[PDB]
This record gives structure tokens, C-alpha cells and sequence, in this order.
């Protein structure tokens, strides 16, 4: 099965900037840890990575998502999980499965940072774990579509 | 007279996804329908048609208006309407006739769709009447374009 | 099909008072322009038009509305679409077609006009066309009430 | 006992529209299941009725209460309830006990519904069981005034 | 000159019920001083005084202030006060002076009496002083329309 | 009909404390009112009292409820009303008639005593009769009650 | 009788500074036609002035109203209106009769004017009519004071 | 390793209520799926299951948390998350691993239940998996532990 | 006289967490220099001491305080003082002096910690002097009962 | 050690002016009865006292304390706690003890009196304890001092 | 060119107290570097300088301005930016230019500095740039009097 | 000194569309206005500018300035102040000094203009001086640029 990690604005200066906040483990090495999650669990997955600082090319993937290549969807939308009911809607149009990952504890650091009209459209919200947050949803997610596949048969 | 119909995020999934909300006619047939419209009505319009998800492409393409070239935008911003004030303020620049469209009744959904920056910026909007409202709207700018050209 | 335009407090000094921010042209005027715009268009329609400056002569006649003649509302509530839940009920359970008309745009004024209880209950809302807004609802009303008795 | 049931706007369209919100029962249901309930327990009571759309009607008709004919009112004053700082004051004016009714939980229900002023001034509040309300507050009114008149 | 005297809901009941809040002096009362007020000054003014429950005839009253018959309203809009933008569109829209009064100070009440609508579209208010508010209406509006006749010719 | 009054923090401090605000009546007062209001109505009604300031005992006894043995909840959650999202979500997931009663007007207090958690989850709402709020939502629990074996 | 009249900050420029929001006729120039006022009418009235940019000098005015030489006071706090919870204090502690006059309808401007801390604590408040509101507040005052006397008496 | 999971008020009526909203799955079958997922991975992790109705038990056991028997904490505070401050300080006091569980996204329901108190002084919240979420949390919490434990040697 | 002091949710864990935010005496050792600040000052004061996290605990031991053995509460609620209206409540009924500490100044903390239901429902609060607000506390509770058996 | 008492806006009107709210103590007995505790408690305070209505009277006081002369701050704000960030600012750059000081229960009058810039930046703030809680911050200052000569 | 720099309350103790926010420069070096730069610059403008922790003080010296001798005003409000009204209205009413300074970055402080009345009455406003922001105006202050020159 | 000039949405159509607010002189007007300033003091800057509609191409930009080439960040975010807490982030993260610039008072206008989450990112902000704004930035990063060396 296809599974699109989408990672959004500055998320590729990880490692790179501010390790204080965000860790010392870059985006290039969690893609890696996550592709050695599904190998060492001879998961039935294949993962393609996206980043960008862009709301319109997060869109346009989500709506990539339409043909029957991609089962699944496990997003980090930065900042614009706070500001855009466009990604939200987009979510919610998709009509697959949405993970949404934070690394830091969004309601545990500025007002600003509370809202969060992606994860909202989103099934499920994982958030404060760092890096592992990602290997979370790959696991909610292979768990997610299989027991839907299950249903289906 | 040349009117630029602007079509922001989402709307090219409209027919393909939550068709009870957003109904079955895709956004082709729309544009399909705005054409005959104009035929039918024999009416002096040129019509260009335009989508994105892109609040930056939104932005360059009522800039590109500028040259006399276009006369009016009739747009639907998507979920810009409710954030975008660099699109706002792109309205208010353009110096040009710009009616809103929205498929549905922004005051009667979430909370979150009842502020639009957009539709503040713009001399008329028109929601709630699905894909007739771009008909609307035609018939809108024609008749603001010709009482314009009369009173220049 | 029976059109019952109702227009609310205020609308009457249409013309006479205010002229730079709601025009020249009065309620009559308005009225008689909708209908050649049936007679041009030789649409089935017959035209009723109401004016008052009270909330419950609304409510009456909405609810008078009830009764197989009438078979849709266009409505200008005046201020009253920012205050009065209690015709936004009536609205509500009305159980035909009503369309919201504004001459302004009511997302450009002051804060206290950005509230619509009645545009909310209301399946469509125009703002900001001045009279014109009136002739694009009842082509709105028309192709409503024409696709309603096909489904039927 | 002369008692008062005022019922507020949209009440005379009980029964008669969104059943699913309001129930079967229609206004003139209500009634006679009031007088059905001062019989079964001979309330020494004596039931008006008066229903209106018109915010001035229900304070002209709670300020007719000055005159020792009506001793209490209950009312429901339907969406004026949530609005009405006129009919609150006439109430708090009026100098004799006030019961509010409403049909349905208005703390279940949109935001704008949870105020209400008028409640606010009445000496209780009943909401959410339907019709049987009202004669949730007969047997609340004969009581009070039971109680004013030992004190008497 | 023509003074229209506008008094809104539950103002005849004054002096009637809840002294103590509103006064003891009755609404026919507060008029008739206003007429004496005009004998002993020698002012040229008639007076007509209209009191009502309803919203939509205050607004039928204000609009009918158009025919060159009455020069100047005085309003007392009572809780229409704080709610009725209809009423406040009405008085912007008859360019003639407009002055509202209230007998209480309605900035030393409930929250819900600090808005007034009506009072933002009058030229002036004057609020705290019972009846004699009137009063200083009356001489307000006689000098405000001296004033403007001076200035027309 | 089993039917369990829960009365809630500070209740229990009834008549012994503060008489102006929430009366003399005592809480064991109030509730041989209640027994004294199903004999002479001969309601086939057997009553159980709970009084407690702690929540998660108000929550123990509201899923005790799930047995067959109690068919309907009578309660006044106190100041738990206002506060208790967690009582609102057991009065939701009991799946059992409940119905709130205040002894005062929670709309004509405190800001903070307006909202109530608890009265937006129950069927019904009643507030400021003082102790015969308590009689009153019996008669609209047998009531209701009734009516759902009926439809059974 | 003595009455104080006290104008707060920004004043003393009337009539010099923004003719167009505040008016031509200068501070000055109200006062002598509030002496006028009195000549004219041959009211026992005895009128102090003071006009003063400091918060603390006009709580230091109100105290001093405290001996039995000034029987009410007409104030203008301007902006202090707004934002002196000092002021409203100072009146509410006077016990004598205080009346406010705004020039402007402080209704009609900006939200930040809309709140007055002291014309809640003043028994009365009279706003935009220019300089005529200050002949109408003494008017008042002299009606609230033979009226106090009458009822001491 | 010793890993307490805390079950809040309502709770223990899962599988048993409302199954449309939180499931069919009883929270003891919760339990057993966490108990089996341990067994399964042959994790060094012994599970102590705690549910209650009392914000006071909650409070007392995790300040049992403080000897050297319990390593970390998986929380379900169900509707004490959203008022809880006290819930929160304990959380914040106790200075071991707190990870929130929530089986419905709270990001997508009433407005009230968008407040977490608790969540915010967790290090990580999961919501929207329904009971998976467990699952995931002990996963991240056995990494988090054995993450603690080399950094210490 | 008989002193109660009462120390809510969290406060037993005192100099054993957080010393930086909450410092390094205990809560054992806070209540021994309160004892001390007695004896010392042969003051005719009996303290009593509870702790407990429960909210139904605290109002139960302020319900018990209504008989003639205890004359004044000092009470740190804790996380409750910004929650509790039923603690708020319980203090209101209690009808005796009651003075609130809290360790830290929880004007300069999050928001949250600014809402005080409990202290706005005492005579007096102190706040931000670690530890020797309970002493503070103390000799204010001594010279305000002295005070009431003189005006008695 | 000297001791700096200042005594905000309006307070100098003390036991002159609304006895049942500030009570009958002026501010010259509440200054020496602080005189009287420390001499009676041969305490080795020095205390210096200043009343002013002046925001920046106040100012430059707390500033000119800055010269080893003056050790710590007792004030009374007034009104001032309300609403001047610039005396909290003075509080926080003057680099000692100071001590918010209230008659009256802040938490507990009009909504507008419950923020309190100043006391936010003080390190403790006593209220509604009367002319006793000068003696309280007397207490807290000598104490706070005196552990801070010997940290030192 | 005169030019008056208005310091506002606090701005006294720079350098003096908190270095690490406000910095180590104290408020006379600053006024020594605006010298230098209009020196090692030729602008003819003379500086006058005035520093005070009274509102009523700044607003007399805004209002002194009005002789032609001040040409413009280089302002620092300190906290008055945010609570001072009366301030803002002095400099609307003053009628020459005006530029306010802040040495820190108000967006990025406590919510209560967002707010400056006086900086929306200003023409503009710098901050975040420590001492040189003094500097920084001087030059916009000569640029724009010069505008104004050329225009006269 | 390599310095980066970013300019946001819509100030590509500075001076071509409303002068009224915004001026006649062009962005390119601008560019040469900065280099001549540059020139005439002998900085030894080197400034590289660029302009978009873009959110993301500006933090594409930012991000592009962490390569040793460009030492500091002058912006004008235009709209997408008021809205992108991703530019913010992008300034956070970028560690070299950035200031920001408003041709207009953004104090001074709509309400949804005041918020400025990129200027809060930033070391300074500068507005309401027009095109001279920055040059003010120029003076100031040159400034910060030195004593960031002279402290390397
Ligand atoms: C290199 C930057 C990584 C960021 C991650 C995030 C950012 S910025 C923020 O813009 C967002 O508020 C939270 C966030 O998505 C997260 O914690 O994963
Ligand atoms: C296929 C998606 C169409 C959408 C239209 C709209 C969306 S999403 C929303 O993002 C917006 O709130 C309302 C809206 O502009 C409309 O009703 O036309
Ligand atoms: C002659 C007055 C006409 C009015 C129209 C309207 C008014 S007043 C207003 O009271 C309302 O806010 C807007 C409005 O409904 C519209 O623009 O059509
Ligand atoms: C036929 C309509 C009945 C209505 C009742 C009510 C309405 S409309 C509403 O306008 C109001 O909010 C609640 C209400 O008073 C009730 O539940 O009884
Ligand atoms: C007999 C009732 C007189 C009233 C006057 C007023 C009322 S009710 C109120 O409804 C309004 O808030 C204030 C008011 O207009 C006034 O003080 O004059
Ligand atoms: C002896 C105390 C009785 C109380 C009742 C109530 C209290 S306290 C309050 O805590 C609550 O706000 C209202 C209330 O439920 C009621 O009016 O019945
Ligand atoms: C020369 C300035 C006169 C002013 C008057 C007033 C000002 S400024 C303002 O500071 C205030 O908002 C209203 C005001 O008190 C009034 O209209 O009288
Ligand atoms: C049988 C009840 C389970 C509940 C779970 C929860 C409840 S109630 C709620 O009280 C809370 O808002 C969310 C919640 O913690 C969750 O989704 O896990
Ligand atoms: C060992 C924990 C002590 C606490 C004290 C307090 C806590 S937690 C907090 O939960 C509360 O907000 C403030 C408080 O009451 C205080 O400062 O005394
Ligand atoms: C003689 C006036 C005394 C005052 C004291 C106070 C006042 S006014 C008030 O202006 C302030 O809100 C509370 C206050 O600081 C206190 O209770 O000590
Ligand atoms: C020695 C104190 C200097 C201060 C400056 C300022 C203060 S206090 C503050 O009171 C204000 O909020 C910001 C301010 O104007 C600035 O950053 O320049
Ligand atoms: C040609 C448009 C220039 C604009 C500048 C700005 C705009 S639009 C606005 O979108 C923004 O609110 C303020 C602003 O950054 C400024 O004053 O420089």
C-alpha cells in the first residue's frame, strides 16, 4: 500500500535550525527511520515523501490522492495547521485516511499555535512526541488500513 | 467586454468529492453553462476561466488584469475568502468591477466561513444558489459593465 | 408561480433620503422595474409587493405564505436581518424558497451589520448589486421553482 | 385566578410546521390541554389566551394586567425571548408573577438562543418538555399565588 | 416651530410602577411641564407627543417628520434603545435634528443598557436627570434650530 | 417507577443556611414534599434520595442507573451545573429520562451561574420555583415515562 | 451657591486646534457665556473654573469640594473620561452632585470612547452639543440644588 | 518497567454506551489488547489499570507515581482533560513520562472539549484512534523509557 | 478559639517537587511554624489540619465546621480556587471568617490562575509570600475573631 | 531598615468619605497604628509615608528610592492597580521588596477592579483584611527583609 | 530645525535598572548620540530634550509646541503608549509632525504593549532597535519637514 | 554586506494603483532610492531585492539566506503580516538579523491589520514613514551587522 508523508513549511530546516525547539535529527533522517520501520517490520507499504513551503503544491498532492495509487496520508502541515481552512478542506474532500503529526505539543506553547483547522478534518492527531510521532502514524496507519480492508472483504 | 472567472482552491474537485454538499456538477460544466449563457444571450462577453490552489497565482492573475485586456473578475476565492487580506487588498487595487461567488451560504456553515476579506473588498457577493450563482453574476457584471461605458 | 417580494423597515424612504449610499431609485421604481423584467421575459410570474416597518407584519406574512398561492419569498429584511431570530424562525419554517436581498454589501459596513440571522435561514443571500440585486434574485427564484416542479 | 398564557411569535404555527422540532401538537392543542388540567384538579382558575407575532402587542397585553383581573401570566416569548429587553422590562414593570415557558432546551440548541432576557425577569423558567410545560407552570402559578395570599 | 416628542416602550408606565427606579411623575405628567416650560419661556414651538409599545410606529412616526411639519424630534427610545438598528437607521435617515433622553443613566445600569443604537445616530443625548432631561432637551433643541435658521439665512 | 432524586454540592446546607437566597425548607423537607406529591396523585412512584458534594459520586450513582431498576433521574447538580463536563457526559451516555432543577433563576445571578453543562445533556430544564421545582419535574417524569411505554 | 467647573485635558485648546471635531468657540469663550448664562437668568450662582492635563490635579479639585463652599460640579474629563477608575472613585467619594459634558457624542466616535468610568459615577451625562451642553448642565445643576434645598427643608 | 494506565470519569461505561460515538470495544478489552501487545513484543513492561469517576483518586494515584516502583503514565482523563487544573498540576509535579490518550478527536467536537489542561503538561497527547491510541502510547512509552535509560548510563 | 486550616489539591507534595516554583519547606513543616507562631505568642488558637485532592472532601469539612467547635478557615483551594464555584458556595454558607492563601502571587502566572471563584467568596486573600502567608494569615484570623468577641 | 508606605489615589479621603465600603479609620490612624506595632514590636523599621492622586508622584517616589536609604515597599495603589502599567514597570526596575496592598477584596467589587498590573509585579498583595493588612505587609516586610540580610 | 524629544515615564532609569531588557546606555548617552548624529550629518535642527514620569506634563509640553519654535516631536511614551488616550489626543490635536520610538519590540512583549494609543495618532512609529531608533526618527523627522518645506 | 530586500503581495503595484494610500513612487523607485542612500554613505552593502505574491517563494527565500552569502533580512511581508505564522517560523529559524518594514501605519487602520506575527519574528519594525522606512532599516542592519562583529 501507498502511504504520502507530507511534511509543510520550514519543516526541511530541521536539524539545521533552532535544535533547542525541534530536535537535532533532520527531515532527510526521520523519511529514513521511517522507511527502516516498515523494512524491519515487513510492512506492506511504500512510502513517497513531499515537502514544500507551499499551501497551494500541500493541496494540489492531497488531491493527487484521488486515483487509486495512494491509500493513506500522514501529514505535518506546520504552520498552516493554524491558518488554513483550505488544507482543512482539502483534507475533508480527500475521502482517505488523514494522520495529522506534530513534533512539539501544540497546546503547549503559544495561543496562536492552539487551533488547528487541519486536525480537525483529520481522524487523528498525534503531537509532542518528535521524530517517533512519525512511526506512530505509520502504525495507526497500516493498522487503519487494514482493518478497513478487512470491512470491505 | 473580456470577464475573468476565478476559481480558487478546491473548486476543480467540485462533482468528484461530498456531492451533498457541494452537488454533481463538476466545475468543467459550470463553465460549460457561463459559455452558454453568453451565447444564448448573445451577449458581447469574452470569457476566461481560471483555477488554483495558489493564493500567489490568485494574486498575479487579478495583477495581470491591469492591462486593458479584462474589464471584470467574477471569483470564488475558496477558503481564501476567509483568510486571504493579500488577496483583499489585491481586490481593492485591481480597480475593476470584482463580484464573490460561493456554492453555498457561508453565513449558515461553520463559524470559521462567516469573515470574508474578500467578499469586504468586492462590490457585490452572491452565495448559496450553487452553480447558478455564476450565472448570476454574469448577468451582474454585464449589466454594471454597459451602465460603466454609458456613463464614461 | 405566485413571488411574494417583501421589503423591510426603511426601504420605503428608498430614494428620498440617503442618496450617495442607497441611490436614487425608489421602492416603487424598483418594483416596476422587477416587473417588466417578468413581462420582458415572459415569465410565469405574478408579483406581490409588501412593505412595512414592523416585525410581525413580516412574520404575518410570511406565515400568510403558507396557504397554495404564494411559492416563494424574495425578502429584504432592512435591519431587521441583524436583530430579528424571531423572523429567521419564520423563515425557517416557512417551507418554500426565500432569497435575501441587500442593496449594499453588508460584509463592508459597520460590525453591527455583518450578522445575519435571516441570510442565514434563507437558502441564498445577494448583497451590494443596489436594485439589480432584486431582478438577479428573481431569475434565481424562477430557475428555482422551474427545477423544483420538474423533481417533483 | 385569572391566569394569562401569552405565546409568543411563530407559536400559532405549532403542529403545522417542522413537526420534528416542535411536535404534532398545535397551539389550540396546548390550550384545551390546559383547561383539561385546571379541571382534573379544580384549580379555581380561569385561562386567557393570546397569541402574537408583534413584540408591542405582548407588552400592551402585559401591561392590560395592571387592572386586579390577572393575578399572573405565563408566557413563551418565543425568539423574542433571546432579544426582547422591552418585553423584560414590561415584565419586571408589571408587578405580578411571571412564569416563562419554552417548548424546547434552549441550552441545547444555538448559541444565540441561550440568553434570555425575559426569563431573566420572570420568577422561574421551564424549558425542553414540550406542551406539558405549560401545565407544569399552572401548577406552578396557582402556588405562588396560593402563597402571596397567606401572606395576605 | 413643530417639536415631535417621541416616548418608546413601557414609558407609560411611569410613575405607575417601580417608582423607586423611575419616579413618581407620570408621563402626562413630564408632557404637560414641557408645555409649561413652553408658555413661560414664550417659546414658538407646538409640541406633539406620541408614546408607544411598537418598534415599526416609531419608525412610521419619524418617517412622516418629512413634510415640512415638524422640525425636531425628541426621543426617549426606552430598550429599543439598545437593540433596534432599525430605528437608528430611521433617525440618520431623516435629516432633522434628533436628540435622545433617558431618565436613568444608562451607563450605571446593566451592562446590556451601555449600547445604544439610537443614541450614536441622535446629534446629542442626555441621560441621568428624570423628567427635567426633557426640559433640557427642549432648550437644547430651540437654540439648535435658532441656530440653524440663523445660519440658512 | 423507580425514579432517583441526586441532589448536589451544598444542598444537604438547605434552611441552615443562608434563608433569603435558597429558602428554610430543608433538604429532608423537599423530599417528604415529594412523597407527599405521589400519594395524593397516587402515582405509581417509588422514590430514592442521593444527596453528596463529591462529583464522582453524583457520576457512581447516575451509572448505577444502568440496571433495570431506576428508569428516570430527577437532579440538581449544584454549582456542578456550571462546571461539570463530566456529570454532562454520564447524563448523556445513561440513556435514561433526566431532568435538572435549580431552585433559583440561574439566569438572574451570577454571570458564571448561566451556563449550565449538566441542563444542556437533560430532556428538560427547571429553575427558580424553589422546592416545588422538584414536584414539577415529577409530574413531567411520569409523563414522560408514559409516553415512551406507549410507544413501546 | 458655588459651582466648579472642571475642564480636563486637551481643553484648553479648543477653538485653536481642530476647529472641524471640536469647534471654533475657544474654553474661554464658554465660560463667559456660561457667566451670561447666569447674569441673565439672575440664578444665585457663583462659577469656578479650572482647566488642568493632569489626572491628579483634578482628583486634588474634587477633594477639595469637600468644605462647605462648592455645591456641584460640572465636568469635562476628556479622554480621561475613558480610563480614570481614579476619577470615577473621587466623584463617587465626593457625595455631591457631579454632572459630565462631552461636546461630542462619544457614542458616535471610536469603541475606546465609548466606555466613561466617571459618567457612570456622575448622576447625569450630556454629550454632543458642543459648547450648549455646559449652559444645559447649568441648568441642571440649579434645578438638582433648589431641589436638594427644598427637600432639606 | 512499571507503566500505570489511568482511566478517567465515564470511562469504565465503554462498549457499554453510546458505541455509535466512543465504540463496542469495552474498556476491558482495552486493557487486554494493551496486556496482549506487551506479551506479543515481549516488552520488559508490567501494566497497573486504574479507572475512576473521582478527579481526587486520579490526583492521589499519580502522586503514588512518586516512588521508584512507576516509570511512566498513560492518561485518559476523559472531561476532567478540558477542566482539570489541578489534574494538570499533578501531571506537572510529578516529573515522570504523562502521555493523553483520547479516543475521539477533540480538535472535532463541542468547542468546550478543545481545552486540555492535562495535555498541555503532557509531553505527548494521541486522540482520534480509538482504542489503537493505547496501543500507541505504550509503544511511546517504552521508547521513551529506554531513550531516558541510555542517556542516564 | 479553634482554627481550621485546610490545604487543597496537590499542596501535600510541597518541598517534595518543583522547589524552584513552589520552594523546600513542607507542607508538615509550614504547619509546625504555625504552631510555633501560637505557642510563641501564647496565642488561645487550637489549629487543626486537613489536606485532601478532593473537592467534595474540602466541602464536606467546611459543612462540618458549622458546629460550635470551629470559628475560622484559613484555606489554600489550590488549582480549585479557579474552578470551584462549589468550594465558592460552601464558603458563602459557612457563615464564618475565611481567609484564602496561596504560596505564589497567581496574579503573574498563566491566565488561568487569575480567576479566583474561592477568593472572591472570602473576607480577605493573601498571595506570593511562600510560606509565611500562613502566619500572615493566622494573625489576621486572631485579631478578626478578637474583634467579633468584642462587637458580640 | 527604612520603610516606604505609599498611599495611592483618593485614600488620604479615608474614614471621611463611605464609611460602609473603606470604613471609619482615616489614614493618619492606620499610620500610626503601624508606628505603634513596630514600636511596641521594638522592631528596627524606620517607616516613611506619602500619599498623592499623581501617577508620577508616585513614579518618582518609588525611583528615588533607589539610593540606600529606602530598603522595601508597602504601597496602596488605588485605582492605579487597575490601570497603570507605568507604576508596575517603576515596581519592577526599583530592585526591592514591595508589597500590594488593598482595604478592600478586589476579586470581589466591579469586574473592572479585578486586573492589577501593579500587583502583578509586587511579590505578594494582601486584600480586603481593612486598615490590618498594612500591619500584615508591615509583618512580611520585616520578615522578607531580615531573610534577606542573612542570604546575603 | 527644533526639535523636541519627549521621554516618557521610566525612560529616566535606563541603564540604571533591568540592563538586560532595556540595555546599559543611559537616557543622557542617548541624547549625547542624537547630537552627534545630527553633527557628523550637518542637519540644522537643534534638539531639546525632556524627560517625565507625569502624563499631564507631556501633554503641556506637546501642547507648548504649538508656538513656531517646535517643528516636530520625537516621542517615547514609555507605558502611556498603551493607557494614554489623553496623550494620543495631544498629539492629534498638536498639528506637526510626530514620531514615536520604542527601544524595545512591542509586538513581541506581553500582550498588554500590543496596544499604542499614541502611535496610531503618530505619522510613524519605530521600535525594537534600542537607542538607535532615536536616531533613526531624526532622520525620518528631517526628511519629512523638508517634504513639507518643499511643498510650502 | 550582502542584504536581502524581500518584498511582499501586492507592492509590485506600488504607485501604479492607489497613490492615495500608498504613493506614486514605484517598488523599482524604491531599489534605487536604498542604493543611492547606500552610496552617498559609503556602506559597504551589497543589496539583492526581491518581490512576490507568494508565501511560499518568500520562505523558499528565507531559507536561501542561510548560506554565508546574505547577512541580514529587510521585509515587508505586506498582508501576509497580519496572517503567516509560517514566515514567521521561516524567520525564527533563519538566525541572521531581519527588520520590518510598513509603508503605512498599520497601527492606524483596519483592526485586522494591527496583529503582525512576522514583525514579533523580527528584531525591529519600522512604519508609517512610506519608501524612507527603508533606508531606516538600512542605517539599522548596517548598525546591528557591526556591533554583532565587533562582539565576533
Ligand atoms: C524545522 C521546523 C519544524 C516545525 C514544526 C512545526 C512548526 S515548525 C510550527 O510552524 C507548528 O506550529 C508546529 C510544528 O508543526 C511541529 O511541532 O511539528
Ligand atoms: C469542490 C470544493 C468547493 C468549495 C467551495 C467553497 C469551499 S470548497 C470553501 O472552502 C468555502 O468556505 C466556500 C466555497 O467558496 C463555496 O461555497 O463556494
Ligand atoms: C431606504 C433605506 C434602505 C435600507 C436598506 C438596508 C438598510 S436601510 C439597513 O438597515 C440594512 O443594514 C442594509 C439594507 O437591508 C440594504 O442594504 O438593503
Ligand atoms: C412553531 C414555533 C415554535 C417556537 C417555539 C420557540 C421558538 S419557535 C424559538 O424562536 C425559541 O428560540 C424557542 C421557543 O420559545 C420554544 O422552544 O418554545
Ligand atoms: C416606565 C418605564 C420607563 C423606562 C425608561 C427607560 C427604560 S424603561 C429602559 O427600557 C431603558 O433601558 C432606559 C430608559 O429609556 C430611561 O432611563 O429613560
Ligand atoms: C444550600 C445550597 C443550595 C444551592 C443550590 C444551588 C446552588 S447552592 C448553586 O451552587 C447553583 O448555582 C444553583 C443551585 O443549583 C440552585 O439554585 O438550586
Ligand atoms: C480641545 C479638545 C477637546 C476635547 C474634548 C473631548 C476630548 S478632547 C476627548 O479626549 C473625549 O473623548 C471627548 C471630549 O471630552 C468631548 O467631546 O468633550
Ligand atoms: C465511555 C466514555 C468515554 C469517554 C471518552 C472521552 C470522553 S467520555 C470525554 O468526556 C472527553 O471529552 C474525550 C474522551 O476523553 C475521549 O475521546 O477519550
Ligand atoms: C505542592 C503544590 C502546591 C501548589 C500550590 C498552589 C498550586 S499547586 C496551584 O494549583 C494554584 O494555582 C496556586 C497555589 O494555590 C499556591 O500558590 O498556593
Ligand atoms: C478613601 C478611598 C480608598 C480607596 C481604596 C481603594 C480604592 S479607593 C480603589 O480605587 C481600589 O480599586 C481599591 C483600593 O485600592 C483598596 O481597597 O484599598
Ligand atoms: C528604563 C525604562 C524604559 C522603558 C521603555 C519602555 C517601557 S519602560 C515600557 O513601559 C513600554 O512598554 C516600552 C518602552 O516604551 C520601550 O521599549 O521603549
Ligand atoms: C501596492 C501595495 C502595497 C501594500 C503595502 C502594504 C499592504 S499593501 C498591506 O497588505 C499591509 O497591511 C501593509 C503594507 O505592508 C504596508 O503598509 O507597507
Amino acid at each position: 500500500m501507498k502511504i504520502l508523508v507530507i511534511q509543510g513549511p520550514n519543516l526541511n530546516m530541521l536539524g539545521h535550525r533552532d535544535p533547542r525547539l525541534y530536535g537535532m535529527v533532520t527531515l532527510d533522517q526521520i523519511h529514513e527511520i521511517m522507511q527502516t520501520f516498515v523494512k524491519q517490520g515487513n510492512l506492506d507499504v511504500e512510502l513517497e515523501f513531499f515537502q514544500t513551503n507551499f499551501e497551494g503544491e500541500i493541496i494540489d498532492k492531497i488531491q493527487e490522492s484521488v486515483g487509486s495509487d495512494y491509500e493513506g496520508i500522514i501529514i505535518n502541515p506546520g504552520a498552516f495547521s493554524h491558518t488554513s481552512i483550505a488544507i482543512a478542506d482539502a483534507i475533508m474532500l480527500a475521502g482517505k485516511p488523514v494522520i495529522e503529526v506534530h513534533l512539539t505539543n501544540i497546546q503547549a506553547r503559544e495561543e496562536f499555535r492552539k487551533n488547528s483547522y487541519t486536525g480537525a478534518a483529520c481522524g487523528g492527531v498525534i503531537m509532542g512526541f518528535g521524530p517517533l510521532g512519525y512511526n506512530m502514524a505509520l502504525m495507526a496507519m497500516v493498522n487503519i488500513l487494514a482493518e478497513m480492508k478487512a470491512f470491505q472483504e
